């Protein structure tokens, strides 16, 4: 069980961030495993993966995901020049993270159709500090908490829609929560 921060554990990069509100317990386990239990948390994001990620990685994940409110499970990462925060959402709770976003297309990957969106974060926290940047989203229609994600299918679909990515920074499978409660245990590979 660790405090917010980044590092490496058992061969995998990890990132755990929160907004200062308590109620979140993030734990790194063997191999690519991590678990999170939260009770009336604020906003938090935590998970395991790689630093840096790649544009053709096939990410495997499996586990249990039980959100009680706003939350989502997905492949999460960043690129620089351009600065982009992206998500390939595999499951979520009460709130579809693409709400209010601009739909640009669709892609069929790993057994399901995903809706593609682009949104803009204005003067918000980022891997390089306060900044304005775009967010790319692929939201799976058929929710699941286990499977394989061929990231190239999404990155190429985004590119076809004019959404380009820069040089990759981290790439993880993360559990996010936003003023809710829940529990999750995920193993990445």
């Amino acid at each position: 069980t660790i405090q917010p921060g980044t590092g490496y554990n058992n061969g995998y990069f990890y990132s755990y961030w929160n907004d200062g509100h308590g109620g979140v317990t993030y734990t790194n386990g063997p191999g690519g495993q991590f678990s999170v239990n939260w009770s009336n948390s604020g906003n938090f994001v935590g998970g395991k993966g790689w630093q840096p990620g790649t544009k053709n990685k096939v990410i495997n994940f499996s586990g249990s995901y039980n959100p009680n409110g706003n939350s989502y499970l997905s492949v999460y990462g960043w690129s620089r020049n351009p600065l982009i925060e992206y998500y390939i959402v595999e499951n979520f709770g009460t709130y579809n993270p693409s709400t209010g976003a601009t739909k640009l297309g669709e892609v069929t990957s790993d057994g399901s159709v995903y809706d593609i969106y682009r949104t803009q974060r204005v003067n918000q926290p980022s891997i390089i500090g306060t900044a304005t940047f775009y967010q790319y989203w692929s939201v799976r229609r058929n929710h699941r908490s286990s499977g394989s994600v061929n990231t190239a299918n999404h990155f190429n679909a985004w590119a076809q829609q004019g959404l380009t990515l820069g040089t990759m920074d981290y790439q993880i499978v993360a559990v996010e929560g936003y003023f809710s409660s829940g529990s999750a245990s995920i193993t990445v590979s």
